[PDB]
Formats: structure tokens, C-alpha cells, sequence
């Protein structure tokens, strides 16, 4: 096993170390570069959301509801529960003539510290419509209604909408059904685990489909839907997360060049459209990147992802400088004295 | 290296893993049991506070201020900034005729989520007296005043109070000064790093001194002062942390049998008075335990510390059941469904 870490120090003394796994794959999922164990069996959590959104958009009759790009971005989101996210959740429920009572996700403290502060000040108790997964849940309800299935149990593994999700995830991974494992997520849906490189493969396919669409290529409905998902996330990155969130700041900085998505417990995935940077890495098409911090630390994840983009030459120093607060998180004490820092002793292997 | 972990799962699928280091030592610091690397160079952080409190109590003239056992417990604390902790800090300042403006620590968000919620609701900005380390800082200012040193720089390495702390830490560890490294803490004081087993040694000495005092044994001034610290922490565990906090609940459950203390970034130390349990582990005196979670996760620390007490046979099932919420942390989703749990794939080696 490779020994790839992100390390924090206090005065040069090692504080914490965090094991890093990463895969960099081409449009077919061939491994180009790695850290740690690039095939680590990994719970993709929210980083699987574009695959779930594909299952929703491929459900017959869902096109009739008129979901727009911002709605699809919300299906792909771990949003901050800003008022605009709650409003768009309600808009999507109304498009399918459903009610908040039909949701089978629950409320939680906001993924944004500033939103949660406003909630605490107002004694607000979040409900189902506030879930960071609310857009995905409305999409699943939409799919269940569109094919005339029951809506009560849309979130249960035996429901046809979850059969569609399970098949679609395995297909995008190029895995047999038996090679994808399933548990239950915080939002009470089935959630997949598969080798980490296949999360990179999903995002390589998203970016590859975006390149194919832009070139005016004849596309299957699946490739057209993957291109639409890429475009929706890149055009509405504030729907995918929210103000001050890594994913939103990353996708705004890159202005269409890539899409990026967090998974709970510190997974990350990026789909990179073909560029001078991807060609310099030795591939003639789109690229996927997937990362897992073994111990689940989110601060370390954002620092590593930003360091990996710098090492891969993705963006420019000016584009990546928008992410400086995440790349090198502050280690300043209560008296304004810098006491430590973050370092990246890992080495990409080709 | 041994492969000692604490793991979380979702439906039996590995979520996060965390490397565990631990030392179990006798009263002289002989290693009895280990996990991971028992000599890992480790920043003790707040787990060093009993050693710093010894340096304060061994400063000539500090006895004249009339600090009581709850004040000494506050010197040993990472408190939750409850109103009782803030009031006692200001009472301690009054005993030494010093003011909040003399403190060289700063305010921070409360270590208690429930306290921090109350602060957010009231727009409260914490100040120096709110520091979780405020009791240690007042004790250092007390020492500086008692010997007629300057107070302005009590926190600087060249100050006699820091010279006394540095010597006292090396003496309790039985280390040469050059084998203790120093950084700067969150509270803006020097903070020591030394091999993890020597943190266990400090706490074995605390508990050994408590045994000597209780048995009416003639004691050195250092052993009497260590026994006083042990008694203060065990009698006033709400000063050491606060309501709902692991350290307070642990020390209340054990009712004088042990003291325990958190260090930031997931170190922990316990001093165990001689008992049927310590004799069964193969020592005729007190025991020390020290733990570090490599990646710094606190939830995992409290789970591992509680698991270690069970494995070592310290306490009884009834005493340890008070800590069941920490031992086996809840993994319940937003809809009340249990999605996973914590497991302890580590093996104590003798
Ligand atoms: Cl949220
Ligand atoms: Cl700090
Ligand atoms: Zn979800
Ligand atoms: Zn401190």
C-alpha cells in the first residue's frame, strides 16, 4: 500500500495525519494517476447524486414536468438549506402536484454555519423540505409518479424507482449489480458503495458527455442527459451547495471547465472537460478525479482536492487563488498568532 | 507497525477508519499494554494541564491566595464556558488582584454545543475569561505575582512561569529537556509534545500520589501537590469540563477511582488508583492510560477510551453504562433509522 497523507502540524510538530486515496481516470475509466488505494471500496454518499439524477431524468414521463437546469442542479445538490433552496424544493414538488408531507427525508442542521446561526437565532426547526437531499427526493417522487408507481414508498429498495437507481449506478460504473453494495443514507434513501476509481469514472463520463454535446455529436438519450446534468451543475453551482461552500466556489472559479461534488464523510468527485491541462496529463478526452479522506475530515478534503488541482495543472494560479482559504486552512490561535499549518507529503503515482 | 483502528460502518460497509495509539503504564511508566505506536511523539495539548497545575501549585506563595479545590479543578480544565466557569475565573482573578486585561488567552466558541447555541441566540462575543483554559491562565498569573515576576509576559518561554512549567513537564515524564518539543497552544501558551507513553506516566503518578495520600503515607511536597490535583479533579469534575461532557460524566461515574482529561485533537489521559482491576493487569500500584486518535476525531476518541476501560476491566458494566452514548455513538438518520455503528478492530498487546 502507498503511504499518502495530508498532515497538520503545531510549530512543526505533527498534530494529525489523514490518509488520502485518489483516482484520476480517463473517459473510459482507465487509471492515469493515483494516491493511496484508488480502488478502495467507498460509500460515494452525495457524490453519487449525478447518477441518481440520471435515473430520475431517464424515467418515462419526467420530461413532462418541465424541470429546468436549476431544478436538475438541485437534484445534484447537497445544498445549504438557504431560503432559495427551500423555495426551489417547493417549486419542484408543485411541478409534480406533490406536498412536503410526501417527502421521506428529514431535516437536519444546515451544512452552512451562517444559515444554521440564522436558524438558531430564530428558533427554526428544519423539516423534510430543508434536507440537503430535498431535490434528489423530489426527483425520486417525480419518477415514481411519472410511471404510475406508488409514491408512499418511493425511497424503499423494492420500489421500481430504487430498482432504476441501482441499475443506473452499476451501469455508469461499468460494474455488475453484485459489485455495488448498498446501505441507507442520512436522507433515508439507498446509497451505493463501489471502488473509488469508478466514482471518478462517473464524473469522467459526465464531462465526456458535455464535450460530445458541445461538438454537436449524435448522442443517446443517456449521453444527452449526462451532458444536461453537467451543464445544470456548472450553470447553477449555487444550487449544488450555496454561498461560501467549496463546491460552489470551485465551480464558479472554473466557469464551465469542470463540475465538482462533495460526499458526506469526505469523498469528492470532479469531471473535467477536455482542455490543455487534460492533454498535458496524457489523455485525448475528458478526465475524472475522485478522492476519499480515510478518516472522514472535510477540512482536509477541500485542502487535498485544491492541492491535487494545482499538481494536475488544472486551472491557473489565478483561478485556484479563489480557493486559497480551503487550500491552506487558517491555523491562528485565539490571540491572532499562527501556530501551525497543513502540508501535503503525498506523491501522485502514474 | 500494528494495525489498530476504530471504524464506522454504514450497513456493514466501511465508512471511515481511524488509527489508534495507546499506552497503559504502571506508576514508574513501565509499558504494560499498547495499541499502535505507544511512543508516538504527541502534542498533549489540554491533557498536559495537570502538569501545568503542578507547576502553579509548586510556585511559592500561591497557597496564600486561598484557591480552593474547585479553583484547582478549573486550573486543570478544558471547561465549557458555562456561567459558573466564567464566574469562578473572575473570582480567581479577584483573589490575585488581577484583571481580564492581564490574561493573554482569547475567547472562542464554547466546547459545549448547548452553551454555544445560547451564545449565538444572545449575540454573545466570548472574551478572555471565557477561554476553556482561563483557569490555567489565572494560575500562571497567580504564580507570576507570587514570585514578584512581571505579569505582562507570563505566557512567553523566557518567563519564569514557563521555565517552571518546562522543567516540571520533563521531570514528570522522566525526560531530558531536549526530548520534550514545544509549540504554541490555542490559548497562546507554550504546549509540550513528548512520547505518548509519558502522558500515561504523568497520570499514573497523579493516581499513585492519590493512593499515597489516602493511605496516610509520608509524602514529598510534589506527591502531596499531585494528590491535591487528583482530589480536586475527582471532587469537581464539572469544573474540569461541564454538563454533558465526557470528562465530567466519566469522573462522576467512577466516583474517585480515576481522573481523566481530554487534549484537543483527540488525546486523552487517565490516572487509575490501585484496584482489583489494576492488580489483574499485572501491577501492584496505580495505572496510567494515554490515547491518541491519529486523525484527531473526538467522537472516536471517547468511543475508544470507553472501550479501553471495558477491555482493561476498569469499573463495572454498571459504572461504564453511564458512558454508553460515547462508547457506541448513535448512527441514526434524519428519519430515526439506524444506518450503522462503530467497531473496534484493535488488539491490546502486552
Ligand atoms: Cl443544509
Ligand atoms: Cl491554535
Ligand atoms: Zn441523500
Ligand atoms: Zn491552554
Amino acid at each position: 500500500p502507498s503511504e499518502d497523507f495530508v498532515v497538520t502540524d503545531r510549530g512543526g510538530i505533527v498534530e494529525n495525519s489523514h490518509r488520502v486515496h485518489a483516482a484520476v481516470v480517463d473517459a473510459k475509466g482507465r487509471l492515469l494517476y493515483a494516491l493511496g488505494n484508488p480502488t478502495r471500496m467507498t460509500l460515494a454518499r452525495s457524490a453519487a447524486k449525478p447518477a441518481q439524477a440520471l435515473a430520475i431524468l431517464e424515467t418515462e414521463g419526467v420530461a413532462g414536468y418541465g424541470f429546468d437546469d436549476a431544478d436538475i442542479a438541485l437534484m445534484c445538490a447537497s445544498h445549504s438549506s438557504e431560503d432559495r433552496h427551500i423555495a426551489r424544493t417547493r417549486a419542484m414538488l408543485s411541478k409534480i402536484k406533490a406536498e412536503e408531507a410526501d417527502l421521506r427525508c428529514g431535516g437536519h442542521p444546515s451544512l452552512s454555519e451562517m444559515v444554521n446561526r440564522s436558524w438558531i437565532k430564530q428558533d427554526f426547526i428544519p423539516t423534510a423540505v430543508c434536507s440537503n437531499c430535498s431535490g434528489k427526493h423530489v426527483g425520486m417522487l417525480a419518477g415514481a409518479r411519472a410511471i404510475g408507481a406508488g409514491t408512499d414508498g418511493y425511497h424503499l429498495p423494492d420500489h421500481p424507482m430504487q430498482g432504476r437507481v441501482k441499475r443506473t449506478v452499476a451501469e455508469l460504473c461499468d460494474l455488475d449489480a453484485g459489485d455495488v453494495e448498498w446501505g441507507t443514507d442520512g436522507c433515508n434513501l439507498p446509497t451505493p458503495a463501489f471502488p473509488l476509481d469508478r466514482l471518478g469514472r462517473i464524473y469522467a463520463k459526465l464531462a465526456s458527455a458535455a464535450d460530445g454535446s458541445d461538438a454537436g455529436e449524435g448522442q443517446s438519450t443517456r449521453c444527452a442527459a449526462l451532458a444536461h446534468i453537467f451543464r445544470a451543475m456548472a450553470r447553477h453551482p449555487e444550487m449544488v451547495a450555496g454561498e461560501g461552500r467549496y463546491c460552489t466556489m470551485l465551480m464558479r472559479a472554473f466557469d464551465g471547465a469542470l463540475v465538482g461534488k462533495l460526499g458526506a464523510d469526505a469523498s469528492y468527485a470532479i469531471g473535467v472537460r477536455a482542455s490543455d491541462a487534460t492533454r498535458q496529463l496524457g489523455t485525448d478526452g475528458a478526465l475524472g478525479i475522485s478522492v476519499k479522506i480515510e478518516d472522514g475530515n472535510l477540512e482536509m478534503l477541500y485542502a487535498v482536492v485544491t492541492e491535487l488541482l494545482e499538481r494536475l495543472g488544472i486551472g491557473s494560479p489565478d483561478v485556484r487563488s479563489q480557493l486559497a482559504s480551503f487550500h491552506h486552512p487558517q491555523r491562528v490561535n485565539t490571540m491572532g498568532v499562527t501556530t501551525g499549518g497543513v502540508s501535503f507529503p503525498f506523491k501522485l503515482r502514474g
